[PDB]
């Protein structure tokens, strides 16, 4: 009946290595970072606290944004074993993509590409003018100074206020969001689910996307995705499970025990240890 012959690490992994198993859409959030040394990230007398991440209040008054930014900048951008493992899946031929609610760059350092992530929320990554007549890109390192000089980004070719292009409280979601989710959708074989408790939506109704047959793993330190009984859920537990697996534990240890099952973990620990030592270096 179903595609994994056990609702285990092992049936997935022997999943992944069957010829059946050819595209990988990855969904994570905060938790694949928390290894990392980011958290959890979400005097300025602000009207209502949520006014530092809404982008009216952000393009009137974004000196309180962008003091919290210079408070929670990281002191290192080391992506985790987890990150890197996707960035094995990239290598392998197995990522479709990689959604992710995360806007800390980290996805990109661990060297996927533009063409392989779909940032939900946005990222910190690039920056642009919000002039709409100019929308001049500035990278992290401009940005980085700014924030830690303390002086409040304007664009070199009108003055107008920079943002970094996180998508703020009465933004839209990014298109390519829905367009990837109405193609890729249709294609996926395996859903990934790493570090977030897909709480979120519509972030979290992806997981209603894929077709019912395929599988769902989840790595995350708790369950989650099952259907709120109060309020096409995560069935890891009821005697209808039939795809949905969960490893309970570190986004790191779920990662490695994976790839050991897949004959990676070799791989895994020479590029983590490689880029880890190249990211040390600079
Ligand atoms: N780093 C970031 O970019 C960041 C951080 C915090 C919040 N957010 C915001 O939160 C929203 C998304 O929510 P979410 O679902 O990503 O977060 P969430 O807090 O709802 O879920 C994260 C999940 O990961 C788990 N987790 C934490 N550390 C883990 C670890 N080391 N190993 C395994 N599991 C671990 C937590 O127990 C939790 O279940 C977005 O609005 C996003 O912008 C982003
Ligand atoms: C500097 N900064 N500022 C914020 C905000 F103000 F929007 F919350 C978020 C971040 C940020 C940037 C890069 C990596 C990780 C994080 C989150 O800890
Ligand atoms: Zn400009």
């Amino acid at each position: 009946e179903r595609l994994l012959d056990e609702l285990t690490l092992e049936g997935v992994a022997r999943y992944m290595q069957s010829e059946r198993c050819r595209r990988v859409i990855c969904l994570v959030g905060a938790g694949i970072s928390t290894s990392a040394g980011i958290p959890d990230f979400r005097k300025y007398h602000l009207p209502y606290p949520e006014a530092i991440f809404e982008i009216s209040y952000f393009k009137k008054h974004p000196e309180p944004f962008f003091a919290l930014a210079k408070e929670l900048y990281p002191g290192q951008f080391k992506p985790t074993i987890c990150h890197y493992f996707m960035r094995l899946l990239k290598d392998k031929g197995l990522l479709l993509r990689c959604y992710t609610q995360n806007i800390d760059t980290l996805e990109r350092i661990a060297g996927l590409e533009q063409e392989d992530l779909v940032e939900a929320h946005g990222t910190f990554y690039t920056s642009h003018c919000v002039s709409a007549s100019c929308r001049h890109e500035y990278p992290l390192s401009w940005m980085k100074e700014k924030i830690f000089s303390e002086v409040t980004p304007k664009c070199e070719d009108c003055q107008s206020l920079v943002k970094p292009d996180i998508v703020f409280f009465g933004e839209s979601l990014p298109a390519r969001f829905f367009s990837c989710m109405q193609s890729d959708f249709l294609k996926v074989d395996l859903l990934l689910v790493m570090g977030t408790s897909l709480q979120v939506q519509p972030f979290a109704s992806l997981i209603s996307k894929a077709p019912l047959s395929t599988p769902r793993l989840l790595i995350n330190k708790e369950k989650a995705g099952q259907s709120d009984p109060f309020l096409g859920g995560m069935d890891f537990d009821s005697k209808k499970a039939y795809r949905d697996v969960a490893w309970l534990g570190e986004c790191d240890q779920g990662c490695l025990a994976l790839a050991e099952l897949l004959g990676w973990k070799k791989e895994l620990e020479d590029l983590v240890r490689r880029e880890h030592a190249s990211i040390d270096a600079q």
